């Protein structure tokens, strides 16, 4: 009788230069090394990290990032180009939850 419907959430490997990330990050060190060395030996075992994907007002992509930070970290210090990443489909109402009066006109 009936679907579930929601937002479209897609995994790519998304370049680390793309993802906006406006607020500071709060690392333990140990977690970070951790993370390198999984991501070594058993990268499957670490989940995409999530990122809003907003488009604006003239279709332009944007993609922010402010939870998966030990595993965004830990991706830098391995120099990584990509990083892999669920997209998820957001609107600028969605980013206003986090960056408030902040909010940007994203076009
Ligand atoms: N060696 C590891 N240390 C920590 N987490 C690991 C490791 N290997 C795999 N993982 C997985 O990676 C994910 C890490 O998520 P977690 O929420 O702990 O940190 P984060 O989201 O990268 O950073 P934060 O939550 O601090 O923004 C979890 O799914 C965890 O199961
Ligand atoms: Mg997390």
């Amino acid at each position: 009788m009936s679907i579930h419907s929601g937002r479209i959430a897609a995994v790519h490997n998304v370049p680390l230069s793309v993802l906006i990330r406006p607020l500071p990050s709060v690392l333990d060190p140990a977690k970070v090394q951790s993370l390198v060395d999984t991501i070594r030996e058993d990268p499957d075992s670490v989940p995409p990290i999530d990122v809003l994907w907003i488009k604006g007002a003239q279709g332009g992509d944007y993609f922010y990032s402010f939870g998966g930070s030990h595993r965004y970290a830990a991706y830098q210090q391995l120099q990584r180009e990509t990083i892999p990443a669920k997209l998820v489909q957001s609107t600028l109402s969605d980013l206003r939850v986090y960056l408030g009066a902040s909010t940007p006109d994203l076009q």
